This record gives C-alpha cells, sequence and structure tokens, in this order.
C-alpha cells in the first residue's frame, strides 16, 4: 500500500480541503498520515472514524495564526524554519515503519517543503487550496506582472482594484502577506504533481493558461458533495434544527474560521436578519460572541434563527431548507456553495475573498455583493430579498444548479477531477 503524507497550513481553509482529499485517496487503498500541529489537534475532538493516521509536529511560534497575526514577517518565518526541521525529524522517524512513505502532499503555501520532500526522497505534491485564477494573480505578483496595494491579466475578466486579493487590510502585515501570496510559485518547476481544488468547467481558460505552462492536476471540489469533520460541528443541533425548515426558507451565514467582523458590524447583520424575517443559520464563533448585540444569541434570535459555534458547513449547504449564504467568500465555502446549487450574498473580507466575490458576482453569476457604505442593514435586507423573492434570485438559483451539476460531472466517473485524481494516484503506482 503506497503511504501519502499530507500537510496542510495550521488554519481549517487549508486543512479541510486536503482532508478531504486524503480521505478521497484513503478510498482508493492508500495509507496517510496527516501532519498536524499540536495547536490544531488540541481542537480535533472527532478522527477515529477516519482511520487515517495523524502525527503532530510542534507549532514551532509561541503560543498558532492569532500568534502570527502579531508580526506576519518575523513569525511565519520562525513557523517555517521550526516546520522544515520537524518535518524532516517526524518522516525521519516513519522511515523506519512499513509501509514508506512515498509522496507528501504540502499546502501550496509552504512551497519550501518541497525541498524537505526532496531531500528525504519522497515526491512532492503542491496542494493549491484557492481557485486557478486566484492563483494566477499570485504567479504575476512573483513576476512582477502586477503589485498588490482597472486591470486586465491573461484570461481573467476585467478587474476593479478593489477585485484583486486584498492585502491592505492586515495594515502592518500586508507586506509580507503579499510575498507569502507570491511565494506560491517560488519554485513550480519543481514540483512534482501540482494540485488544484477547482474543476476545468469551472475557469476554462485560466487552467488551459496554466497548463500550458506547466502539468497541473484540477481535482476539485475535494469535499464530497461522519469522517468528514475534525472538529466539533454540533451536527445534531444544527441538522434538527434545519429539519423543522421548510425548503427553501434558510439564509445560512458564515464568515469562515478566520475573519472576524467588528461590534458594530455585527450589530448591523444581527438587525437585518431579525428585520428581515426569514430563518437563519448564523456561525457566530465562540471567541466572537460577546461581540453580538445584548440579548441576540438567548432572546431575540430564538424564534427565526440558530446562532452556533460551529456547523457542519457541507451538511448545511446541501439541505433542501438552505435557500441562499450569506458568506465571507472564502474558497472553501465558494466551492462548497457552489456544488451545492446555493446562491451567496458575498460580503468579502480580505486575500482572495475580494477576488472570489468578483468572481461569484460577474462570472459564476451566483451570488450578489453587498456595498459599504460598514456594511448597513438595509443593504443586507436588500440583498436577502433579491436571492430569497425577486426575479434576479430565481436566475441565481439556475445558475448555481447548473454549476452543482458540472461539479458533479467532475468528480463522476470520467469527470475531468475523477480523471485527474485517477492519473495521481497511478503515477504513484
Ligand atoms: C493576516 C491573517 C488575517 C487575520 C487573522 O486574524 C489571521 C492572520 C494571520 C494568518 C494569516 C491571515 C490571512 C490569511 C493568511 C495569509 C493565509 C495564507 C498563508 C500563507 C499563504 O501563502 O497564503 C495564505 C493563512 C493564514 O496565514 C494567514
Ligand atoms: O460553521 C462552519 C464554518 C466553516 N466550516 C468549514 O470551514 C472551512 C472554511 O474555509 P473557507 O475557505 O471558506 O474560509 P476561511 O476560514 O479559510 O477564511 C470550510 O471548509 C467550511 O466548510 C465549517 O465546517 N463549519
Amino acid at each position: 500500500p503506497i503511504h501519502i503524507l499530507a500537510f496542510p497550513f495550521p488554519a481549517k481553509g487549508h486543512i479541510n480541503p486536503l482532508l478531504h482529499l486524503c480521505n478521497r485517496l484513503a478510498s482508493k487503498g492508500f495509507k496517510i498520515t496527516l501532519i498536524t500541529t499540536v495547536s490544531t489537534l488540541k481542537s480535533v475532538k472527532t478522527s477515529k472514524a477516519n482511520g487515517i493516521d495523524i502525527e503532530s509536529i510542534p507549532d514551532g511560534i509561541p503560543q498558532i495564526i492569532t500568534v502570527m497575526e502579531m508580526n506576519m514577517e518575523l513569525y511565519f518565518k520562525q513557523f517555517k524554519a521550526s516546520a522544515i526541521e520537524n518535518t524532516t525529524k517526524l518522516i525521519q522517524k516513519l522511515k523506519t515503519k512499513n509501509p514508506l512513505p512515498k509522496v507528501l502532499i504540502y499546502d501550496s503555501s509552504m512551497p519550501w517543503i518541497l525541498e524537505v520532500a526532496h531531500e528525504q526522497g519522497l515526491l512532492g505534491a503542491s496542494f493549491f487550496t484557492q481557485p486557478c485564477s486566484v492563483s494566477a494573480i499570485y504567479y504575476h505578483m512573483l513576476q512582477g506582472t502586477i503589485k498588490l496595494p482597472m486591470v486586465s491579466l491573461p484570461y481573467l475578466p476585467l478587474l476593479e482594484i478593489k477585485d484583486l486579493p486584498g492585502v491592505q487590510q492586515f495594515e502592518d502585515n500586508s507586506e509580507a502577506v503579499a510575498e507569502l501570496l507570491a511565494d506560491q510559485f517560488s519554485n513550480i518547476d519543481d514540483v512534482d504533481y501540482v494540485l488544484f481544488n477547482t474543476f476545468d468547467a469551472l475557469e476554462i481558460e485560466v487552467v488551459n493558461w496554466m497548463g500550458s505552462k506547466w502539468p497541473i492536476l484540477t481535482v476539485g471540489p475535494t469535499a464530497p458533495t461522519s469522517i468528514n469533520y475534525l472538529f466539533e460541528t454540533n451536527t445534531e443541533v444544527c441538522m434538527k434544527w434545519l429539519d423543522q425548515r421548510e425548503i427553501d426558507t434558510v439564509i445560512y451565514v458564515s464568515f469562515g474560521s478566520l475573519a472576524s467582523l467588528t461590534e458594530e458590524q455585527m450589530e448591523q447583520v444581527s438587525q437585518a436578519l431579525i428585520r428581515s424575517n426569514c430563518y437563519f443559520l448564523w456561525v457566530v464563533r465562540e471567541e466572537e460572541e460577546n461581540k453580538l448585540p445584548k440579548d441576540f444569541k438567548e432572546t431575540t434570535s430564538k424564534k427565526k434563527g440558530l446562532v452556533i459555534n460551529w456547523c457542519p458547513q457541507l451538511d448545511v449547504l446541501a439541505h433542501k431548507s438552505v435557500a441562499c449564504f450569506m458568506t465571507h467568500c472564502g474558497w472553501n465555502s465558494t466551492l462548497e456553495a457552489l456544488c451545492s446549487g446555493v446562491p451567496m450574498i458575498c460580503m468579502p473580507q480580505w486575500a482572495d475573498q475580494t477576488t472570489n466575490a468578483k468572481l461569484i458576482e460577474h462570472v459564476w453569476k451566483i451570488g450578489v455583493g453587498v456595498n459599504k457604505s460598514i456594511v448597513k442593514r438595509e443593504e443586507i435586507e436588500d440583498c436577502i430579498r433579491q436571492v430569497i423573492e425577486s426575479e434576479r434570485g430565481k436566475e441565481l438559483k439556475r445558475n448555481a444548479i447548473k454549476w452543482k451539476e458540472l461539479a458533479k460531472e467532475a468528480v463522476s466517473e470520467g469527470g475531468s477531477s475523477c480523471n485527474n485524481i485517477q492519473e495521481f494516484s497511478s503515477s504513484l503506482l
């Protein structure tokens, strides 16, 4: 049995898509060892079902994402040095056990792990967790074609400056983040396999352009559109609440695993959802409850809402009661919603979320965007009415369903992503 090592960047939007790919590979008979930091493992609550081996390495910085943002340039470099040393030591240990590791799939944000793989005699696969269109922008930043602070780039829609990946939002971490994004392509010619969590039909032209430079493998959605979650997802509570809701009546709301809204912005969102008279399921992370309005969680949301610190997002987006998804437009949420046929209300915050919202609204045509003044309740209510009631909203739903069907083709036999995972799997045999 071929033994695959997997090393995501320590954040849920990087762990989860690689985990789903690992589950697909394990179903084809590969042994998987998933390398997590101690900080990630502390939140891991369920993994006996997975049958994947989990091996921990130290965080490598003081006690992990929240330490990192205090000083991105320094602490990302300390994380890098520690991870290079600790993954080397772990691989040395795994080389004393059968089956021996053959390949290391690592997050594309850590391109320097390629040199660890090759030094240890492993193949290296860089796993890109953002779409081809956004990754192309990072390639152009590495080339100096573009510097991030109307924009035409090959095979991308014309973009406003607001649609470029947002790094100014990180203030003093701005420059450090821009260099890290561009670094994803710093050794691409030396990578053994280039894996993208997308499917061809979603971005035909830029995928074709990319494939003219390097052999790339589109293998997405990796999510299985359970063994599906590592972290606490409150599945029973969420799914029983959804099961009491009628078709097309629920606004699912989530800003992902990282982004945080100000107390004032949360007030705007809370009131927009109440004045809307729709049922809503709003993921508010535990460390972000306290910025909700006074009696919001315990009383005023009780009639129409479920406010929860984490949900089983794949199961929620697959539920017929969900009519639309108010999202920060992180790539996993965008692709999971698209593959589930769920139209979106885009409220992007930073990095690739800005560009994803543009693709959602103007290319794939499965969502509407809010306009800032902060984003006010009336703006949110207006977007909800657009999606939930208006004729335009029915068009967005039909478009989302057409993409769901194309994504279903891509991952089924003979589809582009199924074939590419097969090709990857065969190359290892
Ligand atoms: C700045 C920050 C946002 C605020 C929040 O409290 C956390 C902040 C620190 C971590 C930061 C995060 C923004 C997204 C990242 C840059 C992302 C990443 C890393 C390397 C790369 O190549 O591509 C993308 C994953 C995570 O490293 C991020
Ligand atoms: O209540 C939630 C909210 C999010 N997710 C998952 O967390 C990931 C969020 O990734 P994304 O790229 O959308 O945004 P990020 O957190 O990286 O900003 C996705 O895998 C979601 O499926 C989840 O399982 N439950």
